[PDB]
């Protein structure tokens, strides 16, 4: 699935991840540890939306 960075408009694809910044390929948004947060604005995980 997709989520959608309310703030910033930046996608967290979980086929994707976010590898450079710990999170492998394949990571489910809810496995993603509680303080990550948007790469490119700092939004926390509060401020993502599903697709
Ligand atoms: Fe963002």
């Amino acid at each position: 699935a997709k989520y959608v960075c309310k703030i910033c408009g930046y996608i967290y694809d979980e086929d994707a991840g976010d590898p450079d910044n710990g999170v492998s390929p394949g990571t489910k948004f809810e496995e993603i540890p509680d303080d990550w947060v948007c790469p490119i604005c700092g939004a926390p995980k509060s401020e993502f939306e599903k697709l």
